[PDB]
């Protein structure tokens, strides 16, 4: 019949009481599952948000068990990391025709673009000329915009990594998809392994191969678990690199812009940073100079999370300034303004969020007396203002802007990152009660820049955002158990994460599920053969101009009701979510 093709890969809907025992569970995969530490997320209060979401971000660092899944301190993962560093090295001993670049959709676009920039001033700080680049799916406005749409043309991958390679004698691509899921990434691997004089790729992500997606490519024939299958075969002679570690699900199902992005930037920013250091040494990048800069990102977890109470009342506040209809500004300097921007645009899509309900400025990039003169105006009693930077920054700029925001408002906060025995200016200080300082032991360090201190402070800072704008949206109730139910679809992926959604919260069919999805998409039209059989990306395209698609397919499955019907009850509940739970009662 017309869907069983476009639908066959779907797994069942188990019977209840068997989600275990049928196999499904098993079939999940680690970045889509319900982390069951979060399971009552929605029930937290901000201090146990703040210790859930804390402990999920320490799965990163979790040893393998004795059967199981490699983790990044497993033995495999780290020789992979090594020979990796290997032939990172080859290329900068022959920096003319070699280039690096590091490629990925959404988060893992943005991660990849902090890492080049990083990078390339290492290289440049040592009078070299830069031999890194990013590619971010939907080009390089991506890199600071909710564009969750992009990630699904392989073609257009493969297009912009011709781009920037043409020339080139030898280059290594790091496709960087935490799912083993973005279409964006998979034409650029196999187009890698169709020409490896020059091309080596290595695909960087937090899944098992076995359970890389399997679906349908529309622009293209293989499917992104063929592509990292070939790839594994390749790695026996070296010509491709498969490097996926397990870290456990994410604290939010899915949202894999929390662990998936930090765990990231720590796996290649280890890797990148020991390939530098050691090819200067002459000597092989080894288990042990990998070894030392994971502790130290695994320190900084810990070093981060001593701050937990400041972290929970930032997010009390955030969550009320949101409540009243008021807006959150995140203010910082450098790179971590960078980080700031890139946290308040992924609520947008994230958690259904206006574009100023939480959004970032570096000092979007809108300077000293601009922000004075354009955003300082138009603030509010309710609105909430944190401001980002350490004690290396231009800290006069920094007391300017918080003295006339104090003004406005007196929610403030401030995240402030020192080495131990520097100080705060105390004009700056009265300015903040309760303020949220990290003080970093000193370490020793190679180069100039100090780049293992930038890495430890972007971490630290994505690491408090995160769990921030996070927690505050749990807080309003938006969040059901540990899934976000109400999200949008905007590409392929989420299309397969809300039928699996209406699948785990209904308890009900497949073929049911499907209807009922597809229906309310697609209302007022009544679903035709050509509706059923139609590529996913039309459902897409139609989807994403919706809202509460999800919560009217939930309802119109709870009652056996029509969409008509759903709808003019969603219509009569106070609330979304109060319907919702409401239904599953
Ligand atoms: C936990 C919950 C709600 O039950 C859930 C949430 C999301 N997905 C699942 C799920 C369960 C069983 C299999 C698959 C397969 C998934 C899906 N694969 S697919 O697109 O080829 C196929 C069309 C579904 C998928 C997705 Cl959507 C993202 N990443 C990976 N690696 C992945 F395999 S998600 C998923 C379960
Ligand atoms: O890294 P993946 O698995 O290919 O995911 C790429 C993007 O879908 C993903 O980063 C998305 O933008 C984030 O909002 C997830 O919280």
């Amino acid at each position: 019949m017309p869907g069983t093709k476009r639908f066959q890969h779907v797994i069942e809907t188990p019977e209840p009481g068997k989600w275990e025992l049928s196999g499904y569970e098993a079939a999940v995969p680690i970045t889509e599952k319900s982390n069951p530490l979060t399971q009552d997320l929605d029930k937290a209060d901000a201090e146990n948000i703040v210790r859930l979401l804390g402990q999920c971000d320490a799965e990163i660092f979790q040893e393998e068990g004795q059967s199981t899944y490699q983790r990044l301190y497993s033995e495999s993962i780290l020789t992979t990391m090594v020979q990796v560093a290997g032939k990172v090295q080859e290329v900068l001993k022959e920096p003319d025709g070699g280039l690096v670049v590091l490629s990925g959709g959404g988060t893992s676009g943005r991660m990849a673009f902090l890492m080049s920039v990083s990078f390339n001033q290492l290289m440049k700080g040592l009078g070299q000329k830069p031999l890194y680049t990013y590619l971010i799916a939907g080009g390089d406005r991506s890199v600071v915009a909710s564009r969750e749409g992009t990630e699904d043309s392989a073609l257009h991958g493969i297009e912009e990594l011709k781009k920037v390679a043409a020339g080139k004698k030898r280059v290594i691509v790091i496709g960087i998809s935490v799912g083993l899921s973005a279409p964006f990434v998979a034409g650029q691997m196999d187009c890698c392994m169709n020409n490896t004089a020059v091309f080596l790729p290595v695909l960087v992500g937090f899944n098992p191969v076995s359970m890389a997606r399997n679906d349908p490519i529309e622009d293209w024939s293989s499917t992104f678990r063929q592509v990292a299958e070939r790839m594994q075969k390749m790695q026996e002679k070296q010509k491709a690199f498969v490097l996926n570690p397990a870290i456990g699900p994410e604290g939010l199902s899915g949202s894999s812009r929390m662990k998936g992005g930090s765990a990231t930037k720590i796996l290649l920013e280890t890797l990148l940073l020991a390939a530098h250091k050691t090819v200067d040494q002459g000597i092989a990048a080894s288990q042990r100079c990998l070894l030392e800069i994971l502790r130290t990102f695994e320190r900084a977890h810990q070093v981060t999370y001593s701050q937990s109470p400041k972290i929970a009342t930032l997010m009390k506040s955030v969550s009320t300034s949101l409540e009243k209809k008021g807006h959150v500004y995140l203010v910082g300097w450098q790179t971590l303004g960078i980080i700031a921007i890139m946290d308040g645009v992924e609520c947008i899509h994230t958690f259904g969020a206006d574009f100023r309900d939480v959004r970032g400025f570096l000092i979007f990039t809108f300077s000293q007396e601009d922000f004075l003169t354009s955003i300082l105006p138009s603030l509010t009693e309710i609105d909430t203002v944190v401001f980002i930077f350490t004690l290396d920054d231009n800290l006069t700029e920094v007391q300017t802007i918080v003295e006339q925001v104090k003004e406005k408002t007196n929610h403030i906060q401030a995240l402030a990152h020192s080495t131990v025995g520097q100080t705060l200016p105390i004009p700056l200080k009265k300015l903040f009660p309760s303020i949220i300082s990290i003080t970093w032991p000193l370490l020793f360090f190679e180069y100039e820049g100090n780049f293992i201190q930038k890495f430890q402070r972007e971490l630290s800072t994505k690491w408090v955002l995160n769990t921030v704008s996070t927690g505050a949206h749990v807080l309003l109730g938006k969040i059901l158990q540990n899934h976000m139910l109400d999200l949008r679809i905007s590409n392929s992926k989420l299309f397969w994460r809300a039928l699996a959604m209406l699948q785990r919260f209904s308890g009900q069919s497949k073929a049911r599920c499907i209807e009922s999805l597809l229906r309310a998409i697609h209302f007022p039209q009544p679903l035709s053969d050509d509706i059923r059989a139609a590529p996913i990306s039309c459902h897409v395209q139609v989807a994403h101009e919706k809202e509460q698609v999800i919560p009217i397919a939930l309802l119109s499955l709870l009652f056996r009701c029509s969409i008509t019907e759903a709808q003019a009850h969603l219509a009569a509940a106070p609330s979304v979510c109060e319907a919702v739970r409401s239904a599953l009662a």
